[PDB]
């Protein structure tokens, strides 16, 4: 099967990449080695930023983001049993805190993929990649895993595979540099049956580690406990979750947890990642595929849409005036952003966990930050505006 | 001899203090174990934060440092063989990075105490301090080292006499807690004899390391060079330390470093180090005595004499009114600034300098936080504030 661009991946890199190509008559072929059930029933997180927000209206896929996504004017950092608010509205000029869930997004994007005419293979099985540094690359995999193997016969692969995908290792390891932080620390996340404790969210740092109180509806909660690397599940009963969020959250006006059963428990590593470059030839890579944030930030869906967005503009150069400096250049305008993201999601990260390698002189800096961010116009709008995106 | 208020130390913090004492009517003796000529020929500080400008103008002392002094609009961060202005006079609404020497500062406050009235013992020896934790602390010593010894009977102890004093040991072990951190990298300073290669500051990162181009007159410059901790001054010589200079404040627009006569080169330790508490009985810490920053903030001195303002507020508080509380809460109210102001100079300290023992992930965000920095009004803003002072309590 021939198209212009073969992309490798369903996720959110994926799917707005293939509709910014059909919106310039750009034609694509996208593959997914798992079900449309299973892309679109992820419980990942939503935080959305104000230019992808932007690109979903811009790209005509954005009515149930707006009509279903939950506009909140700001956030809370919470640490010396002291809530403090970020007033993102206030600060930013008339802007919100956008949640719109990856899940949500997905099935947005996949619906109007296939409403157009959008070729997505799901379920393949045995996909590789070949002859990327020619003219000519393909995309070999087969259709329900076991089907007779098909070629996709394309001028660029997009690979938005993600973290663990085939694309990135096609770029040999002579060519490509990581930069890489191992967080001494892990998030062990629930999903709970109960409505929610505040109409906000909740970053707490404590002494006995951080904690996050997000939402996904007015009966669903979604929180997360700073655990050790090497926690396992099994070392936390639901007993020693509620007992721990507690704790954390403890503040001395008085904090009421709302409880409930944990439907899913579960320990997510956290990781800082950066590959350079994010291209070989005539294979590009996007999102996780190249680069991973700790989700203290909420960054990663959000520099797969930039991503894409400039991989797009090189890609529609070429079609539309045979012009290959932009997508020459893919690398060096991605990693601008990419760095500042990385910046940023390190430094939320630092800043509210608990690190059991700290000397007293760190922890005491690392309070004194949170006091100056909570007590500075200037620092709390430079919090507020890297939140919601700049 | 009786006093109200004993004073170890006639840097910043014990001059400062002595002085906003005598406005107020309140008297000290201050002891100096340093001759006059020593104190008054310090090379160390030069920058002045705005609250510091402010009180010197306040206390009377502020005539020299506004006619002599340098008032700059800002300062640079040179990154990737680039310059970028940090518009503090813009950003913060009037204020600017005021460049005023520390053994002026002194000169200053030593001839307005002695003009005053004040008592100041210099080139004491064999000081003591006793009874701190009871209602009659006293102040032993000999005066020009050979004197017959001397008693200060005084109702307070300040303790302003530096990292190496004899006042922070009178604080039992067993009731202080201490926060430190130690720094792979040391500061080469240098005085050199030649006009100044820009109007404002320059704080470089290269990747040889940081370099820091500073000022003192029309005539003297004041330059640094990050070396290895462990580095000595016979490994430096004129010729290998402007060849490091050249380098590391390279500029893709071609700067000029203007050069000159190296007449004084000296390796400078640097650590961040805070005591709490600051007091313990009738005896109260103040300065480099209780806290101690890495110098990219240009925040010792600065500190030194916001902890004094706090200081002389509460011995204020106790002589008119009998009150006790500002002076109870003393350390609590310095700290809030100290830990504030610990941060910042960490922050300069860590996204300026290079440490080989970095990643080359924690290589990119220190470069990431440079570009960041320089890019953000508001993380401008915030920079400039933290830099010209924070609002005093
Ligand atoms: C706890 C947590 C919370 C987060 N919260 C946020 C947040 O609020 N905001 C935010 O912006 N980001 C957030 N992120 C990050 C964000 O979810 C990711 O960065 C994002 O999913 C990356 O999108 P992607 O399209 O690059 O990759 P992915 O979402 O991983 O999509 C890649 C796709 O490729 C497919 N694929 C894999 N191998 C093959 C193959 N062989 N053949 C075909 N297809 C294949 C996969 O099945 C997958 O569907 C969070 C992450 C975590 C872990
Ligand atoms: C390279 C460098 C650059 C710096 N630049 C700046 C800057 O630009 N801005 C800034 O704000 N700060 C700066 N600092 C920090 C600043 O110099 C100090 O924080 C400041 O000197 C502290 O003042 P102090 O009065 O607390 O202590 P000190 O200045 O150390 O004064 C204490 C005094 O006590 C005396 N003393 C010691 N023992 C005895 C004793 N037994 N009896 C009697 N007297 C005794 C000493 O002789 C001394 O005179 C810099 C420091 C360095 C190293």
């Amino acid at each position: 099967m021939r198209t212009q661009v073969g992309i490798i991946g369903a996720g959110p890199a994926g799917l707005l990449l293939s509709h910014l190509l059909y919106l310039q008559g750009i034609e694509s072929i996208i593959i997914e080695n798992r079900t449309r059930e299973e892309i679109e029933g992820t419980i990942r997180a939503g935080v959305l930023e104000q230019g992808t927000v932007d690109l979903m209206n811009q790209m005509g896929v954005g009515a149930r983001m707006m009509k279903e996504g939950h506009f909140h004017e700001g956030f809370e950092l919470r640490f010396n049993g002291r809530g403090h608010r970020i007033n993102v509205h206030e600060l930013t000029g008339g802007k919100y805190v956008t949640v719109y869930a990856q899940h949500e997004v997905i099935k947005d994007l996949v619906a109007a993929r296939l409403q157009t005419g959008g070729q997505i293979h799901f379920n393949v099985g045995d996909v590789s990649l070949h002859d990327v540094d020619t003219s000519s690359p393909k995309i070999r995999f087969r259709p329900n895993k076991d089907g007779e193997l098909q070629e996709i016969e394309c001028d660029f692969i997009a690979g938005c595979d993600g973290f663990r995908g085939p694309s990135r290792p096609a770029i040999p390891q002579s060519v490509r540099k990581e930069y890489q932080k191992v967080y001494p620390f892990s998030w062990l996340g629930i999903l709970v049956e109960a409505p929610p404790s505040a109409h906000e969210l909740i970053y707490a740092n404590h002494e006995r580690g951080f904690a996050l109180v997000s939402t996904r509806s007015p009966q669903i909660q979604r929180l997360y406990l700073q655990v050790d690397a090497q926690d396992h599940i099994d070392n936390w009963s639901d007993d020693r979750i509620w007992s721990e969020l507690h704790a954390r959250l403890e503040t001395r006006d008085g904090f009421k947890l709302l409880e409930g059963p944990i439907f899913q428990k579960g320990i997510v590593s956290m990781r800082s990642f950066v590959c350079d470059p994010m291209q070989h030839g005539r294979l590009f890579l996007a999102g996780d595929a190249a680069h991973i944030v700790p989700p203290t930030g909420a960054k990663g869906l959000n520099l797969a849409a930039a991503d894409v967005q400039v991989l797009a503009r090189g890609l529609e150069a070429y079609y539309k005036a045979g012009k290959m400096e932009i997508l020459n250049r893919c690398t060096e305008i991605c990693l601008r952003r990419i760095w500042k993201a990385e910046r940023f999601s390190w430094f939320m990260t630092t800043m509210l966990h608990r690190d059991q390698g700290h000397t007293p002189f760190e922890r005491g800096i690392q309070l004194a930050e949170l006091d100056y961010v909570t007590s500075s116009r200037a620092a709390s709008t430079s919090l507020a505006e890297n939140y919601i995106g700049l």
